């Protein structure tokens, strides 16, 4: 309901009114009040601490609450303020933090002879714990908790260990205008019964929950010398093994599939890892809503039936959509409890298997040379309110963990039920959760979904806390833990309205990565929410119009790409296409923001593809001329991935980039099932032409999709898929062949990286990037590379051979990179350098890497 006033401190209420009284009713009877308190205007106004925490109400009038008021009692009541007649509810987070900020133990604490439970519920009238013996059995016992400063607690005997439980919370819910008895899980849960119906009272440190040699994992972690050595591969746990016939049927789709060391999927990851891939980013793997943890409840359509339907038919999606709410599939961006592994990915959803198997997965990946990144989703909740298994946080302290507008309505810009990390206990829970995953599961990094919705102070505190973990004290080397996220700035958090948020610009100089949407859009063309047929640097703009000024548009995109290739730095200086020398931050995007915004290459996550939006293969198939062969499109796929793999900064690959993965042009496949998200590690298909994708997100584009999906010339064969994989692995090998591709500082990049095809007379469709190392005695720089003294990369998107003469690079000892001399691709082997003129000759649609050997 309507809540326009804010209770910001124990003694201050803020309200934007041009006499004011506070009314309270413990029974929610409001006439009907048990308390009436006149508020006096506070001539001192709002303190600086209040305006800093809640900038959007800095203009509001301040009213003093008399110190004789029992604030702790009143916050448990139905409350209104009235002006003299305007009446409105009160938003309590400010006063709840001021009075009841709590840093003590929450959830379960185990000592030698006892177990304690602590729940933060300062607005609750009563809290009990209901114990169950077993995940499905009836209640065995109820015990009352005692309150101190808004925290409810009880201490019991050690025998309480491994019971299941829920909290019975009597609390006022504004959405129902009643004090309701709510049955709630523990926000600090570390395990659950199926679907989070009950919390398992488990000691996360219990030795039987640790796989063999778990405590020695630190010794077995893959080497990571620098964050600048990171490459990331983004993978969904179910996608990985759902279709993998080399994994036993009962272990497909979950954590256990990673324990099959010689499966097609694991052999695929070993191949990438051995080539130099360092990190695998797993899509949400905590307790999310939308998939039943009980596998026998899953509905699946028969894939053999779906395979009989025409390639451009709407029948496949109709079938999938009919049961998409009851199938095994979701990306999982629907948070319920952050600190527990998803039950649907475990062999048994009740109790220990989800803990052990998660740990086994981390161990398995580490032992094949891959560090593990978790996709963490702290920006919103699946559900709010007092009802249902899927609401926990807002069930216990309504209106606190969620961000609300100035009328008191929940903000939904993230998707639904935005969180308010600006509130003390939300911040606490986020950081506590991160430490849980880092310490209890030895996770190597975190990707923050909608980091722009998270306060920068939360991000920086998390970074500090994680980075200071040690092997001696905590079992993990915190100094190697890497953080990155989506720094999009929109809706209610834009322009720092709720405080300094984790936007791209605000995270410059923090050492926390953000996705570079500039290089993505310049390469592919347009934007995910723009015209689908708008072409870019690598999809035929100017050079190969699709038929649905452009020389200058192409050159503008080339400038944006080059800033990205040099780590997307604010201060890197480029000769722009007009001839003027410009800093990365002085080259602007179409919406007026600086292209280059980082202080370091480690703050840039360079990508052309991810789980969101169309796959690399699909975007290329939509934007390029219809007349191109699939053979040509395969080369274009390789060019895009190579621009990432040979960029300064941190390359990010979508799982399947390397094997032409399609989703039949689905732009948002979160609930599109295994059918549209198929990862085929037999390499027989890429999943192109499996029907029109679900109407929900795609129907407006079906007319462009249908003819392409139906055209057999668009579909690659196994040969194309294997060719893509081989060349992908080669370019990875090249990145890790020389530290020059992975410079660690902006200073190094400004000193060493130069672009050689620039200015108003630049050759369209070609980027030439040179990287210098020390050469000769008493050099101007340190020697980073023992094998090569100089590297030159030529990206040629033209459909014809090009010869680039660079006088600066003439009379040197350049050769084609040994990996490319040794390539299975016939075209790249034809690449050549001629010293007399410094001429680099590169075939059409090819990336050629040249080295000067020592
Ligand atoms: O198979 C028989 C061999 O068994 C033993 O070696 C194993 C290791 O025990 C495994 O853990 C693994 O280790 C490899 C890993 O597969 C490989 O990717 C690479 O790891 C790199 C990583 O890729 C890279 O990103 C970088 O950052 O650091 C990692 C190294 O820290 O190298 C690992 C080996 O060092 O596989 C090998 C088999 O290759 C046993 O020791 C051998 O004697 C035996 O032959
Ligand atoms: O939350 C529900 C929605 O979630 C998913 O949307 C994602 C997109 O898939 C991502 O691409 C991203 O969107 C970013 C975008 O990547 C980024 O470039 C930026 O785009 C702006 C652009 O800078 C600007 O010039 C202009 O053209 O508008 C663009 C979009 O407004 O910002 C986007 C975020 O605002 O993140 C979102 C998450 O919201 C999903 O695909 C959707 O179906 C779903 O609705
Ligand atoms: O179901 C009611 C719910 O509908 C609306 O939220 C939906 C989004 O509109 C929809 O896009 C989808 O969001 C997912 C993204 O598509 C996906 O890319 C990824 O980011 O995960 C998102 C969450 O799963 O689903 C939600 C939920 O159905 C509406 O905005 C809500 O207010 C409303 O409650
Ligand atoms: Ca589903």
């Amino acid at each position: 309901p309507d809540a326009r006033a804010y209770w910001v401190t124990s003694d201050l209420i803020a309200w934007n009114v041009g006499s004011v009284c506070l009314y309270a009713s413990r029974a929610a009877a409001m006439q009907g009040y048990d308390s009436k308190v006149e508020l006096q205007p506070e001539s001192a106004g709002l303190p600086e601490t209040v305006t800093q925490k809640f900038p959007f109400i800095s203009s509001y009038r301040a009213f003093r609450v008399p110190s004789s008021v029992d604030v702790a009692s009143l916050v448990k009541c139905q409350l209104v303020v009235a002006s003299f007649v305007d009446v409105t509810g009160l938003q309590l987070p400010g006063v709840l933090d001021d009075m009841f900020a709590y840093t003590g133990p929450l959830g379960a604490v185990f000592s030698e002879d006892s177990v304690s439970l602590h729940l933060w519920a300062p607005t609750a009238q009563g809290v009990s714990v209901c114990f169950f013996d077993g995940p499905a059995g009836p209640a065995l016992e109820t015990v009352q908790l005692k309150e101190s400063n808004g925290v409810w607690s009880v201490t019991g005997p050690r025998e309480w260990e491994n019971r299941y439980y829920l909290y019975e919370v009597d609390v006022y819910h504004p959405t129902k205008a009643q004090v309701l008895k709510c049955l709630a899980g523990d926000p600090y849960a570390r395990s659950l019964s199926a679907n989070g119906a009950r919390t398992w009272l488990v000691d996360i440190n219990n030795e039987t929950l640790k796989p063999a040699s778990w405590d020695e994992l630190a010794d077995e972690k893959p080497k990571l010398d620098s964050f600048s050595d990171i490459t990331i591969y983004e993978l969904h746990i179910r996608d990985f093994s759902a279709h993998d016939g080399t994994v036993d049927s009962d272990s497909r789709g979950g954590f256990r599939a990673f324990a099959y060391q010689a499966s097609a999927g694991m052999e695929h990851l070993r191949k990438l890892s051995d080539a130099g891939l360092t990190h695998v980013h797993l899509l949400p793997s905590f307790h999310f809503a939308g998939v039943d943890d009980i596998k026998s409840n899953w509905k699946f359509v028969d894939e053999c039936e779906l395979a009989t339907f025409p390639p451009g038919s709407d029948m496949q999606q109709a079938a999938v959509v009919a049961i998409q709410e009851e199938d095994p599939y979701n990306w999982g961006y629907n948070p319920v409890l952050w600190g527990v592994p998803k039950g649907s990915y475990a062999s048994d959803p009740d109790g220990p298997s989800r803990i052990i198997e998660y740990r086994q997965m981390v161990q398995a990946l580490n032992r094949i040379g891959l560090r593990v990144v978790m996709d963490v989703v702290y920006n919103h909740l699946d559900s709010s309110g007092p009802c249902g298994i899927s609401s926990v946080l807002d069930k216990i302290v309504p209106g606190y963990y969620v961000r609300r507008d100035t009328n008191g309505q929940i903000e939904n810009s993230a998707a639904m039920n935005n969180t308010a990390s600006e509130h003390f206990m939300v911040d606490r829970l986020i950081v506590d959760d991160l430490l849980n995953w880092a310490v209890n599961y030895k996770v190597d990094g975190f990707r923050f979904d909608l980091m722009g919705h998270i306060m920068k102070r939360t991000m920086m505190r998390a970074k500090s806390a994680l980075q200071s973990l040690t092997t001696d004290a905590h079992g993990v080397d915190g100094s190697k833990i890497y953080l990155y996220g989506e720094g999009w700035d929109f809706a209610e958090v834009a322009r720092n309205q709720r405080g300094i948020n984790g936007s791209q610009l605000n995270m410059s100089g923090t050492g926390i990565g953000s996705f570079n949407d500039r290089i993505r859009d310049a390469i592919n063309g347009g934007n995910p929410f723009g015209n689908p047929l708008q072409q870019g640097f690598n999809t035929g703009l100017f050079l190969e119009p699709n038929g649905f000024d452009t020389r200058r548009s192409l050159a503008t995109y080339a400038d944006q790409i080059q800033i990205g290739l040099a780590g997307n730095l604010r201060d890197y200086v480029l000769i722009s296409h007009t001839g003027e020398a410009k800093k990365g931050s002085e080259i602007h995007t179409f919406d007026g923001l600086p292209v280059g915004y980082t202080a370091s290459p480690i703050e840039t996550i360079n990508y052309v593809s991810a789980h969101d939006n169309e796959t690399l293969f699909d975007v290329i198939s939509v934007k390029t001329p219809m007349i191109l062969s699939v053979d040509e499109r395969c080369r274009i796929n390789h060019l895009a991935s190579s621009m990432m793999a040979l960029s300064q900064g941190i390359p990010f690959f979508h799982a399947g980039d390397e094997i032409l993965r399609s989703k039949s042009i689905d732009r948002d496949s979160y609930n599109s099932g295994d059918w549209f998200n198929k990862l085929d590690f037999t390499y027989e298909t890429n999943n192109w032409g499996v029907g029109l994708p679900p109407s929900e997100k795609n129907e407006d584009n079906w007319p462009l999709m249908k003819p392409r999906l139906e055209n057999p010339s668009f579909k690659p064969a196994k040969g194309h898929i294997l060719a893509a994989l081989d060349s992908f692995v080669d370019i990875l090998k090249i990145r890790y062949s020389s530290p020059l591709f992975r410079l660690s500082t902006a200073n190094d990049i400004k000193q060493r990286v130069r672009f050689h095809n620039t200015g108003p007379s630049l050759v369209p469709g070609v980027i030439v990037m040179g990287i210098e190392d020390a050469r000769g005695e008493s050099p101007e720089m340190a020697q980073l590379d023992t094998n090569f003294s100089y590297v030159v990369t030529v990206f040629n998107v033209c459909p014809h051979e090009v010869s680039m003469d660079i006088p600066a690079l003439a009379s040197m000892g350049f050769e084609l990179h040994p990996v490319q001399v040794n390539s299975s691709d016939t075209l790249v082997r034809k690449s050549a350098y001629e010293a007399a003129t410094g001429r680099f000759t590169v075939p059409g649609r090819t990336v050629s890497v040249f080295v000067e050997p020592r």
